[PDB]
RNA sequence: GCAUUGUGCCUCGCAUUGCACUCCGCGGGGCGAUAAGUCCUGAAAAGGGAUGUC
């Protein structure tokens, strides 16, 4: 899948509260650069998954490559590139 | 306080590995509380449920 501004993460611990799951993800991936938003819902379609929207695709790539399979909340993170640009990016 | 309702949150059981920004699994239970909010007020960046009826 082609490099993107947004990394799509899944195999996440569905039992983590939404507000808390976001600030973790943020605090964690801010290592690899600046973050424009994190999209997270705990709906049936969107639980266990998250969208981290980087400012620069370089950041996302280093994030994808470094944090792949990382032990996060007793599960190994599965990180791909998003299949499409996030809305906040296309409006630019 | 009772009716209807928008919008999101938390928990438990079963279920779910799911590509979103067009956003609600089923079922118990608990929620105006800026927590959140996809809903509302305001053109000013912030703020907040609403109509009804004692
Ligand atoms: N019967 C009746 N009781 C009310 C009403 N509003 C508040 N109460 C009383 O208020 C208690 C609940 O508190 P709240 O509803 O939070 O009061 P509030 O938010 O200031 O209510 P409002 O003044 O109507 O905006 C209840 O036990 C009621 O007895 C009302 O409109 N009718
Ligand atoms: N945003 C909010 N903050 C706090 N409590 C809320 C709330 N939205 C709804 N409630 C609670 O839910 C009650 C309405 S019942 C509505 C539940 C929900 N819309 C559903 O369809 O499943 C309110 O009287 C209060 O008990
Ligand atoms: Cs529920």
């Amino acid at each position: 899948t082609r490099p993107n501004h947004t990394i799509y993460i899944n195999n996440l611990n569905e039992k983590i509260k939404k507000d808390e799951l976001k600030k973790s993800l943020h605090a964690i991936f801010s290592r690899f650069g600046q973050i424009l938003d994190i999209l997270v819902k705990r709906s049936l379609k969107m639980r266990g998954q998250a969208f981290v929207i980087f400012k620069e695709v370089s950041s996302a790539t280093n994030a994808l490559r470094s944090m792949q399979g990382f032990p996060f909340y007793d599960k190994p993170m599965r990180i791909q590139y998003a299949k499409t640009d996030s809305d906040i990016i296309a409006k630019m």
